[PDB]
């Protein structure tokens, strides 16, 4: 495969699209470490929680494409258990060669009307988390010496805002920004970092009932949730989405650095 | 008088480009509600602070502009304090037009070696602290019924992230995307806002040891920070930005709303 | 005023665009150069050309702002023409401060179903016409030695290419292109380049025939052509175009080159 | 393989980039149709043509992957040889899944320093040929009803115009418009397009010569022109950029449809 005796480490993999970068880096030759909350992270974020069960199933999938899984019950705020579960890793596999900083959340309210909770645990998980999930992944893959490729999961609202979720389109900005200062400052390590950018993708983050509220409440904010031209209804899967990030893992892609994939089926377009 | 009998809330206004924006403002005819911490924010913001003497300063020069000034220290992530100061001005001047989210502060490390100092005080000053200035004076400028306009003071690194400076560049790129979500969810409201992006402004930001420390050790960073095309030489003055700032708080300006204003002279072309 | 004693060179200012920045720079101070084809350039455009008569009643109009005119008919696609024109002016006034590249012509048809005539004509006078406009006036501005600003007429399509125009797009993607190579070719002579990027202008080129017919036969196309947030009902005027003009054209603008303003009341945000 | 019994059409496969693409694609399993002028195409144009040869080894190139090529000499700019080429080539292998639209010159000069026929050169093969080379396949592509996956190769400079060559900037921003103009336009088709950016790509068409012409002149120009982070000496290679076609061609991309693909190891960061 693309990634045979190859390492990977993915945030948020107990389901939706974390699990299908795990199973899908897998199936490429790469043993995985994968971590997730596997609990509701807050009162502000009201669709259903990924549970530690969710995480061990991501970890039979791992196995059944005949690779071994190091899973993690832990929060990406949480800077000691990051370190621990990456020492733990490079013990059991001995270098790292892809990450994927996928745990998000998502909440919704116009930018006057986000109470504290709202903005924090957004800011907190999506941009502080992820910059802890790479400051403390970043010094193995360099001490490992084999170079590597990181994944960042922005949003297609990380290169343009949303109306309803100004907090999350500014975390999703900043990690956009992280991508791109991380590119420049590991060129030298032989790491690239590029960032995905995705849209409609079908996981539990997407509640339809919170999206009906917003628009019942303000119309005119649907103009910016157009159709995907080549997928015009419907979502599209978290295994898709993957396909994209399994390219950027390996050697495929060994031209690109720093650089914004929009992962939407051209809805950026409109 | 571009702005004859208007009123406009600026924050970080102490010095630099705060006090330049506050002055110039009331020099087009606005009454002005400002504020600074007028202390150090943090260890690791290493150039000299603003003082309490700066603030008093600036309100002197409004004065002399031949109107009036609200001034208050304070911290812009202090809620309380924010709500508090939006508050009284409201009470003495009955009406809010403009605000100019410029507070902010800088720090220098690549992205693993940044401690948590030095993301929780640039994170938290810059985004949190700026969106906090949003949530506080928007209803008021609502309330007030006469529309108006609103700049977000973010960086050339809010567009383009640039190495040493991951979460400055972050928390910048986070400013761009409030901007955008803010201004489509105010344009109902006849509100618009855009944001401005300096390089190179000669204020006490910029002294220059920081920078030539990072260049030391990091020599392939210098290709992220070129010179300025029609000033190929030496710095933009604050009073240079505050003519842009001048231009976006008036009327001459009713086309824009979620524009990205590069000030720059150039640099970004490079 | 603004510009009291500059001279300002502007192209199709016959009528809409092109003539409010005329009489708005007139009413600046600025003696105005003035040109336009005054004909219909294809039977492959379908909206009302400008005449003769539209051209002289721009002069009369800037004569009215106690200000000079020298008009003149003529094709930007012409060389010997601008040249011819250049020198006149530069005769009459003996300097040159704004230049003014404002030309354009639009049709409508998907990539694959234009003809070469529709092709040749949009590509011909908006990207080959804006060139010949700058390569014929700049030397002259050089030349003067007073530094200057010059304005290169794009579109929002200029930035994010429409449906059904995929011709006038990649036009008005030209002109940004040629707007921020020459800003640091410039750059060296004080001589400042931007371009602004308006959308839904009330002028002759948007009689709504050709839309309503793209949008019958390609219903997934209106998507692309969202309200404006600040103003969701109808077009903004040419008079408000000519506002930004008249700020770029001037020193309030002086911190900027290279850039893109939007003129566009928000709708490219969403 | 990923293209197995598939076909793809590419242009400027001669030589350099496209012969790449050419023979990865052919590797692919892809049957091949492709062209080149095969001859100097202006004395504006500096550097050693292609030459009928070049595009014979190509042929013998892609033969010995085991797959069948259709090759043939011919402007772009040549309409009625573009769909003579279709024809046959649909007669030939029956149906057409991946457009390659590489065809491209360079030379230099300031704005106003371009003579005529360096500009009406570069706009009509970089432009006029690309846009005339998707009229040729579109419609074949739509007919054969399979889908495909349509690659314009535009440049960094397509992305960020770049000093002594806007009218080669120009010409790749018009490209970047194209490719997004019918990436809406054929979505409902399921055909995708997308653009790539290349830079410092070790072929023909860099001419130290030239470059070194250019910074004696200018000095200032070097700061368009960093190292790429992540190759900070030499070039990448045309089988390296191969790679990236390879992918955009199949359906592991099959979620990106206008997206702007820079293929420059990071130099865009800078
Ligand atoms: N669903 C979409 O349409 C969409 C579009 C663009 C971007 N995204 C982003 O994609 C990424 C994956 O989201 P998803 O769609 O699979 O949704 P999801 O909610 O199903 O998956 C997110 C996973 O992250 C975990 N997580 C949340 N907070 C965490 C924390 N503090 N520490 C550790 N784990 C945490 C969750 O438990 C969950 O398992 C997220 O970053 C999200 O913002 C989603
Ligand atoms: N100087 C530059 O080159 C440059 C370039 C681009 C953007 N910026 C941005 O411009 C803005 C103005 O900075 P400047 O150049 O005038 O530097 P400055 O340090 O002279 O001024 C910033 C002011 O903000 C105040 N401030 C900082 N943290 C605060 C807090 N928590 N609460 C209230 N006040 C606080 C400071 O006391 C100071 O008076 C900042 O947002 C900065 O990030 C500066
Ligand atoms: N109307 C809009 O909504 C809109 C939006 C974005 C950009 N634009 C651009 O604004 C600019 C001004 O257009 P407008 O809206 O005022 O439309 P308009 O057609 O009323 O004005 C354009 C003027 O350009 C002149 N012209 C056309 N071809 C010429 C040539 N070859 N030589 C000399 N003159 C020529 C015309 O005769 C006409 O007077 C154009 O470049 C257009 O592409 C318009
Ligand atoms: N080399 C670089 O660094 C670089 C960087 C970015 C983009 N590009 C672009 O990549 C593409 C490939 O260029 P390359 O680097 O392989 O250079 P190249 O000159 O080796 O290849 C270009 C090929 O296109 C052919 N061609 C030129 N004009 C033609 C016409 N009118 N009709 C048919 N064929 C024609 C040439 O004969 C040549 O074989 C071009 O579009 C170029 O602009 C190159």
């Amino acid at each position: 495969g693309s990634l045979q005796g190859r390492v990977a480490f993915i945030t948020g993999a107990a389901r939706g699209q974390g699990r299908s970068h795990a199973v899908r880096l897998a199936a490429e030759g790469a043993d995985i470490i994968a971590c997730d909350i596997c609990a509701p992270v807050s009162a502000s974020v009201t669709y259903a929680p990924a549970s530690p069960e969710d995480l061990d199933e991501t970890a039979r999938l791992v196995e059944d494409q005949g690779r071994k899984a190091l899973t993690r019950v832990l929060d990406v705020r949480d800077d000691a258990a990051l370190r621990e579960l990456v020492a733990d890793g490079m013990e059991q596999f001995g270098r790292l060669d892809v990450v994927v900083a996928n745990a998000g959340v998502l909440s919704w309210g116009r930018v006057w009307e986000l109470t504290d909770e709202q903005w924090d645990t957004v800011i907190g998980v999506n941009l502080t988390g992820t910059w802890r999930t790479l400051r403390a992944t970043v010094p193995a893959m360099i001490e490992a010496g084999n170079g590597g490729s990181i994944v960042v999961v922005s949003s297609s609202a990380g290169l343009k805002a949303t109306p309803g979720n100004g907090h999350y389109s500014a975390s999703k900005h900043g990690l956009t920004a992280l991508t791109n200062t991380l590119a420049i400052e590991l060129g030298e390590y032989g790491i690239r970092v590029n960032s995905i950018h995705p849209y409609s993708v079908e996981t539990p983050m997407i509640e339809p009932e919170a999206m009906m509220e917003i628009f019942a409440r303000h119309p005119s904010f649907v103009h910016s949730f157009p159709p995907m031209p080549v997928q015009p209804n419907g979502f599209m899967t978290a295994d898709e989405v993957a396909d994209v990030v399994a390219w950027l893992a390996g050697d495929g892609s060994g031209t690109l650095t720093g650089t914004q994939i929009p992962v939407d089926k051209g809805a950026l377009k409109y």
